[PDB]
């Protein structure tokens, strides 16, 4: 599969026998003014987090892009 990856930008093909992209998001000392921070990449199975962070896989190329890039 492709996905996007952090750290900028890029949308790069996965290793074989990774078949999912994630998305995984924290807050931070400075979330309140700065945001959640997001982390993209490939994955062979959903990765598993702490409690503090959430994560959301998917299955189809590209299908994890940052919420703030060029398209509509």
């Amino acid at each position: 599969i492709t996905c996007y990856k952090t750290p900028i930008i890029t949308s790069e093909t996965c290793a074989p026998g990774q078949n999912l992209c994630y998305t995984k998001t924290w807050c931070d000392a400075w979330c309140g003014s700065r945001g959640k921070v997001i982390e993209l990449g490939c994955a062979a199975t959903c990765p598993t987090v702490e409690s503090y962070q959430d994560i959301k896989c998917c299955s189809t190329d590209n299908c994890n892009p940052h919420p703030k890039q060029k398209r509509p």
